[PDB]
């Protein structure tokens, strides 16, 4: 029964047809269970050991490489016996890496916890229902509960289902709805309808929600909805499925691979319309099976030259290193691809409670009565330092530390805060911090008493355990708490009946201590306390009191104000009915106003500066909280999201106000407003979605269960170290430091990493560009196989795989955080940069094929085969009366292939120096700055010698150890690749933009 909150208790019972006293008949339970199902949250486990492997062979850059891998296995069988020394080497390596990289993508994806499983921890095992089966309450499985069931909940119990409250047995029902609102403050419930059908969870005060727990009291109700039809079920539903998309860099890679799949097929066709003028004369040298060998061996060698293999290993290497760095920075990363993204962040959606604030209620302002003289009334206002529950702070009178014992009004004020209090303070010796025991708004009073110390008790010598309730203990030694009249909705206050320590059972020195809402309490005050004296409550006095209440309860302050009063002449204990709470307000009449305490959940000390750093980095921060709009806007002004005098009429909406807006204006409000309050879990994820509709990478940070739907939907989910398990599992990153400043440092790392990532991406891609131009020449110009795909797999993975990672340690810019966020749709290769790598690509491709022809044309230790008689590389064994030369094995010699590969390696080592910077000369930008790059080139050149020395290495690669003769020509062809790119750099920074 949806919208049961808008209906009466009678209408809800009539909806399911069930008596409140008897409950559902066993037949009704049968029919309802078949209709609504079991009260369960369906578990999810899509990530298996099998499906993850299947996912690996789905990528476009993999299927092409896999397709070429299959072919390679076929074209390796067709081989003679003169060169069978290398039988199946190519099909092995091409499949080895395809598994070596696919086994990595699984190891960094299956290791993830289940947010839903953590969410189901809020599902109670059992539940108490009232069936027609028997009069006594049955304790059944919480899953066997059906809509319409009569359910009883008690204090400490975890709510089993979404319930429309029928009757409250206790005086009040206090409920902790932190999983839906993010606020652990006890919510007072009732059994009256909530007319608004569009009401949010914070408005449904007649509803009990599954997962939430009864903080205090006992009540009966009827089940509205079960399973995923519940509010916690909504949270569950928004955390399933492909929840997360692809990294903006991976989108660029997929864009590259998409065009690559179309151009590779284009080149293979291109080398077909040119090879026509030759079929006019046949040749009994080879049929279709022998004439197609050169057409498919170049089709698979083209993909190897194009696809930048080894890059997933380089990226993974670069990401793993950054994670270790940020872990020292106190940021724990759960998702590697999110590191990259974090940098491109433009908007940061932040939770308020627990994230921006300390989640510890603190009395920051309080005032008593100074002087009352006729129509004049002055107040002694005080301010308190400290943002936690620790007894560590100072009472300030106009920014001056003054003891509270000197003020008699503060003495009795602290007395009420200690006596009229069901909560207490405790020091967790394990965590080493002070924790609360009971209501947070009450522990704030306990902490206040300790801070004040109105009796000047020597507490600097006491331990942290004793310090917790030291000053509070002393106050208990003066007045003995007889009984307490608990809180009630009609009264909006609470009181305690106290008696002087050690006295007769017939004296008359008892007192009462009232605490509650300013409106109700002060109205029941007929007197005013000045220190220890008492004066009657008058007009000007009451106005002066209420004025400061309104100034503290609203505006820049906006604090939860509590009126504190005492009844100096309490009624006789014999004439007071304690079993009836309706008479408690009468007992709290003719009061004496003492003072008012103002409390708040204060922001963390380092938040304001952190947000400013984000603004300087061009990153806006939007608060999305389940708390009220009053405190939300107030905090925003404190931490600098809003100006102290800035108008925010259209820059701050509630979830209710946000839903009233047309869908067009909702989307615009996300770009305008920076504060959203009193929201549901679905609202947070909806705001994130709207921001993502503007092509914006958005970060979400929180600590509660209600944050999880937005933590997942956002690009970067950020959790707090002291946050919930549900929040951590749904986040990509966790702040072990619990500081917002950690996020800023992490973004700085994210930006710095990407710039280095952006470098070797360009470097490896440009490397693969030149390789394709090389293959394009040999297939078109007529030259034999200059480079085989077996060699290229060792170049792009080892030869170029090391300087690539070495470019991951490039020195970041000093203005890395003084520059606005980069565009998500920013191409890595465009403009003049595209012309550079195209010229380099055409250079590298010509430097390899050309060097291969150097062994034939401009040679010295090789044959003098001219350009004309080299095109017919095939017609040498079948054609001699027309073509007379030397040998036929010269075309497949291990010297022109080694000559071309040596050039390729040398250029890349030089191109890596040109990849250290984009538009800066090597003179102004010293290549010896990157120490890790120098040691990488030397290591790369060391393996280039190793593969030419140790005999089992140049065998499978078909290479010959080039002497110091042909090696000198390399420094005349490969070396001047610096100047080519240098000129392009000079023009780019002089005729475009420096
Ligand atoms: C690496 C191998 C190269 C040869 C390749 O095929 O990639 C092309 C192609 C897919 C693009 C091109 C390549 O185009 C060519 O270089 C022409 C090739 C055809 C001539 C045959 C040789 C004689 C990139 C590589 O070339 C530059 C270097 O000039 C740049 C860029 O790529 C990026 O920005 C990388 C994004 C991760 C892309 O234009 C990209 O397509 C677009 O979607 C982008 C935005 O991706
Ligand atoms: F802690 Al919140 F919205 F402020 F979940
Ligand atoms: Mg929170």
């Amino acid at each position: 029964m949806e919208a049961a909150h808008s209906k009466s208790t009678e209408e809800c019972l009539a909806y399911f047809g069930v008596s409140e006293t008897t409950g559902l008949t066993p037949d009704q339970v049968k029919r309802h269970l078949e209709k609504y199902g079991h009260n369960e949250l369906p578990a999810e486990e899509g990530k298996s050991l099998w499906e993850l492997v299947i996912e690996q062979f789905e990528d476009l850059l993999v299927r092409i490489l896999l397709l070429a891998a299959c072919i390679s296995f076929v074209l390796a069988w067709f081989e003679e016996g003169e060169e069978t020394i290398t039988a199946f080497v190519e099909p092995f390596v091409i499949l080895l890496i395809l598994i070596a990289n696919a086994i990595v993508g699984v190891w960094q994806e299956r290791n993830a916890e289940n947010a839903i499983e953590a969410l189901k921890e809020y599902e109670p095992e059992m539940g108490k229902v009232y069936r027609a089966d028997r009069k006594s309450v049955q304790r059944i499985k919480a899953r066997d509960i059906v809509p319409g069931d009569i359910v009883e909940v008690a204090v400490g119990d975890k709510v089993p289902a979404d319930i429309r409250i029928l009757s409250i047995k206790s005086t009040t029902l206090r409920v902790d709805q932190s999983i839906l609102t993010g606020e652990s403050v006890s919510v007072i419930k009732h059994t009256e309808p909530v007319p608004d059908p569009r009401a949010v969870n914070q408005d449904k005060k007649n509803m009990l929600f599954s997962g939430t727990n009864i903080a205090a009291g006992k009540a009966l109700g009827i089940v509205a909805t079960t399973g995923v039809s519940t509010e916690i079920g909504k949270i569950r539903d928004q955390m399933a499925a492909t929840e997360q998309d692809k990294t903006p860099l991976q989108q660029k890679l997929d864009e590259f691979g998409e065009q690559l799949s179309k151009v590779i097929s284009l080149i293979c066709v291109a080398v077909w319309l040119i090879n026509i003028g030759h079929f006019n004369d046949p040749v009994h040298g080879g049929s279709w099976i022998r004439g197609a060998i050169y057409y498919f061996k170049i089709a698979v060698a083209l993909a190897v030259a194009a696809i930048p293999e080894g890059l997933p290993a380089v990226i993974t290497t670069c990401l793993a290193l950054g994670t270790r760095r940020m872990a020292k920075k106190n940021a724990i990363v759960r998702s590697l691809p999110s590191v990259e993204t974090l940098g491109c962040t433009s908007v940061i959606c932040s939770d308020k409670t627990g994230t921006l604030t300390t989640n510890q209620m603190s009395v920051c302002k309080m005032f008593i009565i100074d002087k009352v003289d006729g129509d004049f009334c002055s107040l002694n206002e005080f301010s308190i330092t400290g943002s936690t529950y620790a007894p560590e702070g100072e009472v300030l009178k106009n920014d001056k530390p003054i003891r509270s014992g000197q003020f008699d009004g503060l003495v009795e004020l602290a007395t009420i805060c200690a006596l009229c209090n069901d909560s207490s303070l405790d020091f967790n010796e394990t965590k080493g911090v002070y924790e609360k025991v009971g209501e947070a708004t009450e522990t704030a009073l306990t902490t206040l008493v300790e801070k004040m110390n109105v009796f000047n008790t020597e507490v600097r010598n006491l331990s942290k355990v004793e310090r917790a309730n030291a000053c509070n203990s002393v106050i208990r030694q003066l007045m003995k708490k007889e009984f307490t009249l608990e809180f009630s909705r009609d009264r909006k206050s609470m009181s305690v009946y106290c008696s002087p320590a050690k006295s007769s059972r017939a004296a008359v020195g008892n007192k009462m201590f009232v605490k509650g809402a300013p409106e109700g309490v002060i109205d029941r005050c007929n007197y005013v306390r000045v220190g220890t004296t008492r004066v009657p409550m008058t007009g000007p006095v009451k106005e002066k009191i209420l004025s400061v209440i309104k100034e503290w309860g609203t505006g820049r302050d906006t604090l939860r104000c509590l009126a504190l009063a005492t009844r100096d002449t309490p009624p006789k204990r014999e004439e007071m009915v304690l079993d009836d709470s309706s008479r408690f307000m009468e007992y709290e009449t003719d009061l004496t106003f003492v003072g008012v305490v103002g409390m708040l959940d204060p922001p963390r000390k380092e938040v304001m500066g952190s947000i400013q750093l984000c603004r300087d980095a061009g990153i806006r921060v939007i608060m999305i909280t389940g708390d009220n709009k009053g405190t939300a806007i107030a905090i925003c002004r404190r931490i600098g999201i809003f100006g102290e005098n800035e108008e925010v009429a259209d820059r701050a909406y509630t979830g209710r106000e946000f839903d009233d807006l047309p869908l067009a204006e909702q989307r615009e409000a996300c770009r305008r407003a920076c504060c959203f309050a009193r929201v549901e879990p679905s609202h947070k994820s909806k705001i994130v979605e709207y921001l993502q509709s503007y092509d914006e990478i958005t970060a979400m940070t929180g600590d509660g269960v209600n944050d999880a739907p937005a933590l997942k939907k956002a690009e970067i989910g950020i959790a707090m170290g002291s946050g919930t398990a549900v929040a951590k599992t749904a986040s990509e990153m966790v702040l072990a430091d619990d500081n917002f400043s950690t996020i800023v440092a992490a973004v700085e790392e994210g930006r710095a990493i990407y710039n280095n990532m952006k470098q070797f991406i360009r470097y490896l891609i440009s490397s693969n560009v030149g390789e394709v131009v090389c293959i394009f020449l040999t297939a078109a110009l007529g030259l034999p196989e200059a480079l085989i795909p077996v060699q290229l797999l060792w170049v792009n993975l080892v030869t170029d795989g090391l300087p690539a990672t070495a470019l991951g340690f490039n020195p970041p810019d000093l203005d890395i955080m003084d520059r606005p966020p980069r565009s998500p749709k920013e191409p890595l290769i465009s403009g003049w940069l595209f012309f550079r790598y195209m010229a380099i690509g055409g250079y590298v491709g010509a430097a390899t094929v050309g060097a291969a022809a150097w062994w034939f044309m401009y040679a010295e230790d090789g044959p003098g085969v001219t350009y004309h008689q080299l095109t017919h590389f095939m017609q040498c064994t079948e054609d001699h009366p027309h073509f007379e030369g030397l040998d036929c094995e010269i075309f497949e010699a291990p010297e022109p292939m080694t000559m071309a590969l040596s050039v390729l390696v040398t250029i890349e080592m030089c191109n890596a120096l040109n990849s250290l910077s984009e538009n800066q000369s090597l003179m102004r930008m010293p290549p010896w700055v990157n120490i890790w790059l120098l040691g990488s080139i030397c290591l790369s050149m060391s393996l280039h010698f190793l593969i030419l020395y140790v005999d089992p290495l140049p065998m499978i690669f078909k290479l010959k150890a080039l002497d110091l003769t042909q090696w000198l020509m390399v420094l005349k062809i490969s070396l001047p690749v610096i100047g080519l790119d240098e000129i392009l750099k000079f023009i780019a920074r002089n005729y475009l933009e420096g």
